[PDB]
């Protein structure tokens, strides 16, 4: 309930290519043998992965990135999704290190952190196994201990404030994901002008239709992993005006058709 995880096999030398990938929820990912390269191109910088090495992705951002496997076998990635109930009941783990906190900055969306041993194996067990569960408690210390000092590495912010103006525009759109939103909607609902709520698509790098598809892009990933797989149903279910458009902005976000992404999950 606190947790989704997916594993993705990622064959030799193959790469994964995501455009404009609309992060629903805090995300966590790292493989599990061997070598990656991993391309930022939002910040145009490059990191060599390994089994250790855990990514982690900011809620409400939009990424540009590639992974490219550097094994000859296949490589496992496990990917934790982070429910916006277990990061509810992180507030009070972090509230005490406010005054800490407001002196971070806001830019950084795609975090590293190099694992020692008991922590990788933490989050493995997420991704897995045991008898008996980790506590809640455990849990809530673990990751808001895990969140604090990646934030202090990057003295960046990870665990964005509830007030923050695109989890506002972005939790309006996901409210009503069929509906055919337009800027004056946006502006009117949160009863904000264009000239503040602008800057959170300029600073992201994306034109408002470009916003829209992105959010309904990733709410089809999150209709495929419960288990739907008709693709027409998906597709309107989404809010794409028929399945051609949405089989067009899917292979543009991920670079594979929806067809192919189905069989990463279930086949
Ligand atoms: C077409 C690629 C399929 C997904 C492979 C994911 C591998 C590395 C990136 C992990 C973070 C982005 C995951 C997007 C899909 C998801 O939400 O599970
Ligand atoms: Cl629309
Ligand atoms: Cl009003
Ligand atoms: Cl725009």
């Amino acid at each position: 309930k606190s947790f989704q995880t997916n594993v993705y096999r990622m064959s030799k030398f193959d790469t994964y290519i995501f455009n404009n990938l609309y992060i629903n929820d805090y995300k966590m990912f790292w493989i599990d043998s061997g070598i990656a390269k991993l391309i930022d191109k939002n910040c145009l910088v490059s990191y060599e992965i390994n089994s250790s090495s855990i990514i982690l992705l900011k809620k409400n951002s939009i990424q540009r990135f590639s992974l490219t496997s550097l094994s000859d076998e296949n490589i496992n990635v496990s990917v934790i999704t982070i429910s916006d109930s277990f990061i509810r009941s992180l507030k009070s783990y972090i509230l005490g290190d406010l005054m800490i906190r407001n002196l971070y900055s806001e830019n950084k969306d795609l975090l590293l952190w190099n694992c020692e041993h008991n922590d990788i194996a933490v989050l493995s067990e997420v991704v897995n196994f045991r008898e008996i569960n980790y506590s809640d408690e455990f849990l809530k210390v673990f990751f808001s201990g895990f969140f604090s000092k990646v934030e202090k590495k990057y003295n960046s912010i990870f665990i964005t404030d509830d007030l923050d103006a695109m989890e506002k525009i972005s939790c309006l759109v996901k409210s009503d994901i069929t509906r055919n939103w337009r800027w004056a909607d946006i502006c009117g609902e949160l009863r904000t002008n264009r000239m503040i709520l602008k800057k959170e698509l300029e600073s992201r790098g994306v034109k408002f239709r470009e916003l829209i598809n992105s959010i309904r892009i990733s709410y089809s990933i999150s209709l495929m992993k419960t288990g739907e797989f008709k693709i027409k149903q998906i597709a309107y279910q989404s809010g794409f005006a028929s399945v051609s458009y949405f089989s067009t902005v899917f292979k543009s976000t991920m670079n594979v058709a929806p067809s192919e992404y189905l069989f990463m999950l279930t086949g």
